[PDB]
């Protein structure tokens, strides 16, 4: 599978790594009840001030919003990310998560973004994902 770039303005994405899953794959499998470790190596193309991060599933064409726990990766201390990001410099975002037993079990593609204190995307990227 492909981790493909849905458009950013002020940045872009590098590598992307999912402990439950490998590239080379049909879909990226997310186990129900294990934690997950998500690393994204990013570079802003402008000096970012604050960043919020959003998270989407899409079933059936449409992106629907699903909750963070800390979306201003920024001001988290796990995120390994500190603003202000600087211009042209690569950096790391580090997050675990878990997936709760009440996850419904299915296929689905998964969208991330990263979004500066202006409303615009540093990073986006999407990917095929199959839940249990």
């Amino acid at each position: 599978f492909v981790f493909e770039d849905c458009g950013s303005e002020v940045g872009k994405f590098s590598d992307i790594i999912i402990s439950s899953c490998d590239p080379s794959e049909e879909k990226c499998s997310i186990i129900r009840e294990s934690e997950i470790h998500v690393s994204m190596k990013f570079t802003p193309s402008v000096d970012v001030k604050n960043v919020e991060a959003k998270a989407f599933g899409v079933l059936l064409d449409v992106p629907v919003p699903f909750p963070l726990k800390k979306p201003e990766i920024c001001k988290d201390p796990d995120s390994g990310v500190k603003c202000p990001l600087k211009k042209d410099v690569e950096i790391e975002y580090k997050v675990t998560f878990f997936v709760e037993k009440a996850t419904p079990a299915l296929s689905l593609e998964i969208m991330w973004e990263f979004r500066n204190e202006k409303d615009e995307k540093i990073t986006c990227v999407k990917f095929p994902a199959k839940i249990k």
